[PDB]
């Protein structure tokens, strides 16, 4: 819209080793965090992730093991200072969760 | 913000504040962000990021013939009119130009 | 796509006083005409008007008269030398003619 | 083509002819557009226009240390491999890259 990929993702608190959900638009420049995926009506981001200063590390196999969605994560390292401390997002499938890595991978890439 | 459209300083008016502050703007197909600094390398995290599918341009000023380099972005979620102020005339149309293109639907 | 519209349109010949129809797609630069709506595997205008030089000028009111399509139509005129020489367009419905119509005024106007 | 990322002169190859030509390109979030010239009120149609979203960037040259100032677009409908040569290895890495960011699907 233009956007590369949207949809919900949890994102990991280190120090509360809990999830919270979000919906996400990746565009050529940004992760943004919505709260919901009304387009019309939810338009400002709570948070936007600058792709330039970030990279994606590692992500799950399709036989990671260990409680949910341990085939569907990945990390997103920073590069500047948002602090690099890692994030870690949770999708809901491993063919998800490739989709957001391969894309986030070229974008941030080198 | 690389699919950058077209960036610039611009100074925007505080209807409370009665007061202008000037920010470095930059226009993609989604947003138009507000930075504090032009250092696209260091400086990487939106003041402010409007959201173009619920903005439309409406007026700008006149060329002389006071600043005649204003226009005015108006919202809806609602009724919201933000004034911005360009470096001239020419500058100002540039900024009106490309934000309606962006902005008709 | 980023695309501000796309469907199906029928443009009109001025010689041949009939219509051919093609899959259009407006951006906020040009008005593209594509044979097909397939996204993925037609990808080359066979027709790129750029919006610059262009305006539309008159459109069907919703009780225009007289065969099909009567309250459906725009003009779309060119402002530099495809020659001004006018296009006239005829989409589905008087409501989806307001559509590109409205669309068209804003990114062609002055 | 005013949603533009990016523009600028770039020399492409011809694989039958051997030989490269110049022209002006336009990068906007949908197509990279060939124009004979860099004159955008006159000369509006373009000679060409690749479609991102089947394109990809795939090798560079690597910087001297011959042109090294080139890059390859590739296709999917299919195999297609257009050479382009920039001005500077510099030119050629921000065309790259910004292609890039815009054929990551």
């Amino acid at each position: 819209f233009t956007e590369i990929k949207s949809g919900f993702l949890e994102r990991r608190s280190k120090f509360l080793k809990s999830y919270s959900k979000g919906y996400y638009v990746l565009t050529p420049n940004f992760l943004h965090e919505f709260k919901t995926a009304d387009r019309k009506k939810d338009l400002v981001p709570v948070m936007s992730l600058a792709l330039s200063e970030c990279t994606v590390t590692e992500h799950s196999r399709k036989n990671s093991t260990s409680s949910t969605g341990s085939d569907a994560k990945f990390v997103l390292h920073a590069k500047q200072n948002i602090i690099g401390h890692n994030y870690v997002f949770k999708a809901d499938s491993y063919e998800s969760m490739m989709s957001w890595f391969d894309n986030l991978k070229i974008l941030t890439s080198t």
